[PDB]
């Protein structure tokens, strides 16, 4: 009933994964290659490069930007603001509110791969618009996303992907996203914040990674793998759309504790349509 307990006691434990990482045999005809699907297994994250054109790239940068730029036709139960200021950070349920977010978020060159990794029909458990600011960027503190969503939104099983469609460079400098490399095989649970003591053991086990990229890069990772970013001082922003793809078979029951809001998960989901074709 519970494969994953979670903020119960006040010890934590590095229990095992029971839910595959690649949820498909690999054949001729998927959309990675063997080796991109057994990296993915391994190390819970790949980088796709150069899958879009520079003019479907610019076209996203400008709809993101307008997004950011304007947002009034946008639900205001959506935007996340800097914590004293009316500055945004994000804009959650993108792929509901803006016609260009929801044709990339079902464009076949991103949820195909989806439907592969996760062996099934897929939907949009969340999306989000972010921007963190040059100068003045804050940290992002380490996590797992599936702990949240299992403890939090019910999803009972790791078989759920994100997707960071990168908008804005990210250099090493500007603080993008690390990850603990096959940290995706433990599931750390939580006394929601895991602990000094496991991260330390999971990044000597592991080591740290900071994939990087022009924008149109995407950087895909399983639901489990520990993540997060420090904060930039540079005068570089960062910008990127975030899709949350889940298997359709792994819908939400209720919450595994008794810890949300309408937009942070999508809570019987229809299958996403998959679009072939130019963005523009």
């Amino acid at each position: 009933q519970d494969l994953y307990p979670s903020r119960q006691r006040a010890d934590a434990e590095m229990r095992p994964r029971l839910d595959p990482v690649v949820h498909s045999e690999w054949t001729n005809d998927a959309p990675i290659s063997a080796r991109q699907a057994a990296a993915f297994d391994r190390d819970g994250y790949i980088v796709l490069e150069d899958i879009f054109s520079a003019d479907e790239v610019a076209f996203l940068q400008k709809a993101a930007g307008n997004l950011l730029a304007d947002p009034a036709a946008l639900d205001a139960d959506t935007i996340v603001t800097e914590p004293q200021s009316n500055e945004i950070r994000s804009i959650f349920e993108i792929h509901a509110q803006s016609p260009v977010m929801a044709r990339l978020a079902a464009d076949a060159r991103l949820a195909d791969v989806a439907r592969f990794l996760l062996g099934d029909e897929v939907y949009i458990h969340q999306s989000r618009l972010n921007y963190k600011p040059g100068f003045k960027g804050r940290e992002f503190y380490w996590h797992s996303d599936f702990e949240t969503w299992h403890v939090e939104d019910g999803m009972p099983r790791m078989r759920a992907l994100s997707m960071s469609v990168l908008l804005a460079e990210n250099t090493p400098h500007n603080g993008p996203l690390m990850v603990i490399p096959g940290s995706h095989r433990t599931y750390l649970t939580c006394v929601g914040v895991p602990d000094e003591e496991s991260l330390a053991e999971l990044a000597h086990r592991h080591g740290i990674v900071a994939p990087t990229g022009k924008p149109g890069t995407v950087i895909l990772f399983d639901c489990n793998l520990m993540h997060g970013s420090n904060g930039n001082i540079t005068p570089f922003p960062r910008a990127n759309a975030f899709l949350v793809y889940n298997a359709v078979s792994n819908r939400l029951e209720k919450p595994f504790g008794v810890e949300r809001p309408w937009f942070l998960a999508r809570r019987e989901p229809a299958a996403l349509r998959v679009e072939r074709g130019p963005l523009v």
